């Protein structure tokens, strides 16, 4: 159940998300994971970045799940849950800001 994750936000807004993770505490991968403002079936990972030229600032990866079962950012690596999908993005960075480290204070 990913109702049960503490990371699993559900239904909070995008500028919500926003506010939460431009907290100056927060390292970088900080995160959470919620329901997608427009696309029925679809989450969002909201990821916390910082770096020089930018600063603090906030990622948003739209995940994908598929009636046929996979969740996933990238169709080419998928995963049988958003568990599994949460756990592979905090030991491989891959095409995100930065790999996944803790979940968002609140
Ligand atoms: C308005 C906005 O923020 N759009 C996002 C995409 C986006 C659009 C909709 C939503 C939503 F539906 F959940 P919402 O409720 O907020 O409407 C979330 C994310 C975006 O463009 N992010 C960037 C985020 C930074 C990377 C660049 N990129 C393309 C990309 C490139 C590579 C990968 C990738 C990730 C992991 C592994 C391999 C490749 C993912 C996205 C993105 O999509």
């Amino acid at each position: 159940s990913i109702q049960a994750e503490e990371w699993y936000f559900g239904k909070i807004t995008r500028r919500e998300s926003e506010r939460l993770l431009l907290n100056a505490e927060n390292p970088r991968g900080t995160f959470l994971v919620r329901e997608s403002e427009t696309t029925k079936g679809a989450y969002c990972l909201s990821v916390s970045d910082f770096d020089n030229a930018k600063g603090l600032n906030v990622k948003h990866y739209k995940i994908r799940k598929l009636d046929s079962g996979g969740f996933y950012i990238t169709s080419r690596t998928q995963f049988n849950s958003l568990q599994q999908l949460v756990a592979y993005y905090s030991k491989h960075a891959d095409g995100l800001c930065h790999r996944l480290t803790t979940v968002c204070p609140t």
